[PDB]
Order: C-alpha cells, then sequence, then structure tokens
C-alpha cells in the first residue's frame, strides 16, 4: 500500500555534503513530528562539469535510518508511489512565503534547484506557503504539528515538496543525535576497514584539514566582536558560542599549529599512524617530517574520496577536526552518537 | 540627536506598488513593536528602462505616518544619521537564514535588490539571522520583542537592515487599519481634487480595471479546489477565504460583466459620472456606450498616473475594485480607515 499520512520530499539544495547532511538531520525530525514518510534525498556533488545527484542508499543504509522514522528511497517514490499518489497536476511546491523571482516559491530557479527536480522529472504547477503557521517548521518546542495537519490534510496534500530543506541551518543541538541513524553503506564501510587494515597501524589519529582558498576567505571574514555561529562552530563552542570566541586560528590553523597539535595528539595516545583527510593540502610530507621522532607516518587516500574519508575518521582512535566545518561535524556527531558511548574527538585551536 | 534604540531600514523588494505598500504596513507595525525608528522606504517603479526609486515623501505625508510610530526620511537617514551611527564597516544585512546564492543573505543579488541599496550607496560586509528567534517577525501575538532586543541590542546593532521587508505578504487583517496613516502628499491630493472638479460630476463611481496580459495569466491559474489566498483576495473573501471561493470571474471579470456591474452601481447611487483606473484597457468607449441610457460618461487620466488614480478612487462616492489586486486593496483600506467612518466599496464578481 502507501502511507495514508502522505509524504515529504525535499532538495538538500544548500551547500556541499556537510550542509546537506546537517539539514537532513532536521528534516528527519520534522517528518517524524508530522508523522509523514520521508522520501530519502539524493545528495548533491558539485566537483564535476555538472551537478551530480547521488542516491541516499549509495552512501547510507536505509535499514538504519528507518529505525528512526518511516522512509522510502527516491527510486521507490518515483517509480512506485509518485505516479498514482502525486500526479504532475498536483505537484505543488512548498515554501515559507511568496518571493521575488510572479511572486511564488520559484523551486527550479538556479542550481542545484533545477537539476535536482529535473533528475526526478518533477515540475511544479502551484505553490503552497507555511510561513503563516505559528512556529514554522520547528515542531518540538514551539510545537505546531496540529496546525500543519489542519492546513495540509493528507488527502488533499499527499506529498509535501520543499525546494529548500525544512530544517534549520546550522543544525540545532537537539537533532545532532539523529546522526546515530546514518550508518555508511556496506560498500563504504568495507573500503574504510580495508584502508585502515592496510595502512593505519593502531591506535591512529585522524585529522580533517580544511584548507582550500574559499575556506581561508571565509575564516578571514570572522567578526570576533559579534561572535555569531559560523557553520558548525557551535560543535566546539556551544550553542550561541557560550563557551568562547571563534577565532581565525580555530577556523584556519596555521601549518605550524597543525603540526604542533598533530604531534601533541600522537604523543598523548601513543599513536602508530596518522590519517589525513583534506579538501586540498594533505600536508603529507610536512606531517611526516614532524612525525620522524615517533617513527610513524601520515597517510591519505589517493584520490581523496570524501565519503570513505568521513567513514575512516569515524573509526579512528582519536579524531581531530575543524570546528567550523560541517564536514568535521559529521564525524564529531557519528563519533558522539553511533555507538553506546562517545569515541573521543578534539578540534584544532581548541 | 539620534534614536538610542536604533533604526530599521529595508527594501520593499517584492512586487509592484500594491505589494510594496502591503508589506510596508507590516513593517510599520514591526518597527513600532521593536521601538526602533523606521527609515521610510523608497518605493520602486518598474515601468521605465531601468528600475526607479521614489522617495516616500513624494507620495505620502511624513507628518501623518509619524503619528503611528517614529520615522525618518531616507534623505535624513543617509545624509545625517548613517555616516556616524552606521558606517560602511558595520553594515550587516539581516535575513531569516543563510541561503544558497557562500551561504548568506545575498542582499544585492538581482533586481530590485541591487539597484535599491546602490541608490543609497550601501553595501553589506556581514550577515545576521533572525530565523532562530521564537515567533519570527510576528511581534504581536507570538510576541518576541524581548528576544529581538536581547539578540540585537541597540549599541551593537544601531541599524537593522533587511533586504526583504520584515512583514508578511499578503498582509494580515490586523495591519490593514495602518492605512489610516498613509495620507497622499499635498501634490497628489491636489491633482486628485482638480481632476474630480473638472471631470467628475458627483456622486461618482470609481472602478479599478486590472486587465493586462500577465494578470489574465495569474487569474487563469486559480486552483478552485485548494482555494488559497491569492494576493489581496482576503479583502473580499475574509481571512483564509472563510466567506467563499475565489473564482476566475472575480479575479478577471469579462467585459460584459464589468459593464453590467458598472451600470448596476451607477443606477444604485444615481451616479453622475464614472472614473476608470486601468493598467491597460480603460474601456472608455464601451463603458460610454453602456452609460448612454443614463446620459453620463466614464473618464480617465491621460496618461494614467497610478498614484493620482489611487487618490481619486479613495475620494469616490463609490469604489468598485478588483478583489485580487493589492492595488485595489490600497483603496479599500483607505476607504475603510482614512476617516472616522468607512466610505463604501464593492468588488467585481462579489
Ligand atoms: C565556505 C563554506 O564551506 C562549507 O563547507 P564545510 O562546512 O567544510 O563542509 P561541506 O558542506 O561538506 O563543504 C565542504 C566540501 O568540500 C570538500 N571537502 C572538505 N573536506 C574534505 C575532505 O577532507 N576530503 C575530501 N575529499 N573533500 C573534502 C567536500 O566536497 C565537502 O563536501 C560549505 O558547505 C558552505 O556552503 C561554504 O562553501
Ligand atoms: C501578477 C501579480 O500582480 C500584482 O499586482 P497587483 O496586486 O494588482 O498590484 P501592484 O503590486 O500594484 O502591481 C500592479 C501594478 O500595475 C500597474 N497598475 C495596476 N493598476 C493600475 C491602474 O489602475 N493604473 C495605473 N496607472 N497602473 C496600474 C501599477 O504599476 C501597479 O503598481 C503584482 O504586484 C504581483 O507582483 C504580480 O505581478
Amino acid at each position: 500500500a502507501t502511507d495514508p499520512n502522505g509524504y515529504i520530499v525535499f532538495c538538500p539544495c544548500m551547500g556541499r555534503f556537510g550542509n546537506q547532511v546537517d539539514q537532513f538531520l532536521g528534516v528527519l525530525a520534522f517528518a517524524k513530528a508530522l508523522d509523514r514518510t520521508l522520501v530519502l534525498p539524493n545528495f548533491i556533488e558539485f566537483k564535476h562539469p555538472e551537478t551530480k545527484m547521488i542516491p541516499f542508499e549509495f552512501l547510507f543504509q536505509v535499514g538504519t535510518v528507518a529505525k528512526y522514522t518511516r522512509v522510502v528511497t527516491m527510486q521507490e517514490f518515483t517509480k512506485k508511489i509518485m505516479p498514482t499518489v502525486w500526479p504532475p497536476e498536483k505537484r505543488k511546491a512548498f515554501c515559507w512565503t511568496p518571493r521575488q523571482a510572479e511572486p511564488g516559491c520559484h523551486s527550479k530557479e538556479g542550481n542545484p534547484f533545477g537539476p535536482y527536480w529535473d533528475q526526478i522529472d518533477v515540475s511544479f504547477v502551484g505553490d503552497e506557503y507555511f510561513g503563516d503557521i505559528p512556529g514554522g517548521f520547528d515542531l518540538n518546542q514551539m510545537g505546531s504539528r496540529k496546525k500543519w495537519l489542519e492546513k495540509f490534510p493528507s488527502e488533499e496534500y499527499p506529498v509535501l515538496a520543499f525546494s529548500s530543506a525544512p530544517a534549520p541551518f546550522p543544525s540545532k543541538g537537539k537533532v545532532w543525535s539523529i546522526q546515530k541513524y546514518l550508518r555508511w553503506s556496506s560498500r563504504i564501510t568495507e573500503q574504510a576497514k580495508k584502508f585502515i587494515s592496510a595502512n593505519l597501524a593502531k591506535p591512529f589519529v585522524a585529522v580533517h584539514l580544511r584548507n582550500d582558498a574559499d575556506w581561508v576567505r571565509v575564516c578571514e571574514h570572522i567578526d570576533t566582536t559579534t561572535n555569531r555561529p559560523l557553520f558548525a562552530s557551535e560543535q566546539c563552542l556551544g550553542e550561541g558560542h557560550h563557551l568562547g570566541t571563534l577565532t581565525k586560528e580555530i577556523c584556519s590553523p596555521s601549518k605550524q599549529q597543525i603540526l604542533e597539535q598533530i604531534v601533541e595528539k600522537v604523543g598523548s595516545i601513543g599513536a602508530k599512524s596518522v590519517f589525513v583527510a583534506s579538501d586540498k593540502d594533505h600536508m603529507i610530507d610536512e606531517i611526516n617530517e614532524a612525525l620522524k621522532p615517533y617513527e610513524i607516518e601520515a597517510h591519505r587516500q589517493e584520490p581523496d574520496d570524501m565519503y570513505t574519508s568521513l567513514a575512516i575518521m569515524g573509526r579512528a582512535d582519536l579524531f581531530v577536526g575543524n570546528c567550523v566545518s560541517t564536514f568535521s561535524h559529521i564525524v564529531k556527531r557519528e563519533r558522539d552518537h553511533a555507538g553506546q558511548s562517545p569515541r573521543p574527538s578534539a578540534f584544532f585551536g581548541i
């Protein structure tokens, strides 16, 4: 059959993988609160000549996420549910308020908005708005699940379709534990285990080095006097930065600081190898020189596969991440929540 | 001196004049609720080779709006307040949440967003978000004025700058009475009085005929089974359309229906002339033929000045508007609220 309560489908249409997963956590909680089945999103990759949509199940296990709330794959939704439950004629786009491009949602305007819905051959014929609902999409505390059910009954609205993820960004502390239900696919887990077995004598420290030019730019624009959250910064500084001040040294550690701190961590755990995940400079030669007194080496994947890297860092004896990066935030959350007890993590500059 | 509580400045960056005034009502109430002075917006005109910014005071009286809440002109703000209170270095843009274009507000992206802020020589250097405040910008019922003051103290944030008006669209019934405080400038009022004296024997019926091609398109896309608000439709059908169903005949009356209803209204009040305001077809010859049994004529401005037209319709013995048009909504509100008692109005198809 199909879910009489209906469905939610959305585009993780903001940012790269870290941003997508960060919003996806909130969407999961949203769908559960509305008691509608979530269509699992295609994730989006930008480092190709065109945008690339990746099936949820290529990366994560459907069985594990199902344990949190009802889900269906994108394949099952588009091939089996959509044609009868949600024909082209009632494909309404949902958004907060009508917007300047006729004022509406404009769901397929720009990238990745267009290519995402085009990939599943979906166009919208009308708009629905939810900005007038008391509490927005924040359904637990400021709880308005009754108001959503009342405004969008399942019979008239079997599918709620959002071109922006109906979840805060950055994520709220309350949804971080949902990372427990995102388990890497068998394929990725096995690649992680093989790389570790072949290359990383235990215990190993894994580090995330986020250092490409766009990043240095983002860090150097930190306004230390307003001290607002920046991407995942609350993962190390607490909600609203109650623990301290985000600095440039935390956001973008110098090469010398990275080395000092790696060597320090290797010493604290008696590490027998280091794993490096980087968006650009893995600093393998520099780290190896710094590691010579310990007669151990740093290792990376060539090429660096971002998903296997995340998985390897989740398995590390110690993880040292970048506090600002939502990419590091994935690891921090998995390390915190995948098991019954937290595996330890640290952050550069902290 | 200057307001120690600080300022709000915003772009009425959605839609044409009717949409701008409709949001501007909500902004006025918002500013009053936060007890900050509102910088009066430049209104925006699109029917030129480029976008044109119009000073508030060219159209409306500053003295009258001041009676509702503290305001300052755009000229006074940019020439006298801005340089010391809000230098280039602390010009932060405010928005609901970071968005896909680095994720931020992107306040000057597109039109009229760019040209509006460029007109007052303003660029933004950082972003602030308010989506995390319980209740959004809806400060009376769901009241979060304390939360705004706490998050944005006046000393660190002397100017709250919004590239989208911090007000619902379409407007909520609760702000419609604020139309009382928008009185046409002396210049427009006098033009209205002269046109009436010279051309419109009293009592006169004024009609708004909204009939250009973009409009017929918007009307023909009405989904009668979801029966959601469309622009100003709640002005005749009540909040959430509790009074009835929006139809195409209401949104886009036929020529025959327009004539029938004009003739009917002329008969009910013993009218001695008709005034027509139109975005395209004033139907002067057709209305005159239909009016021959009454030996009266229909009259229009050549060219049709939209502000003087609004003002003339506000002064009419009877107004017959278009329920869907926010342009008609201005007149309906002024007729309802400018005086101590409502002047009568009606709507085609109602
Ligand atoms: C500047 C801002 O940075 C934010 O990134 P941040 O939170 O680190 O995290 P993400 O949203 O994942 O964006 C960073 C992307 O860069 C690549 N990347 C980062 N670290 C690694 C790595 O260790 N290995 C590999 N192979 N790739 C990496 C990868 O595609 C990743 O999704 C953005 O999402 C914002 O939208 C904005 O662009
Ligand atoms: C299709 C939708 O229609 C909405 O318009 P709607 O609510 O009627 O009201 P407005 O937001 O004013 O947009 C209609 C504009 O068209 C012109 N116009 C309409 N009626 C008259 C008139 O009687 N005389 C003159 N001179 N000009 C008129 C004028 O520029 C007016 O601001 C838009 O604001 C939405 O953004 C969207 O475009």
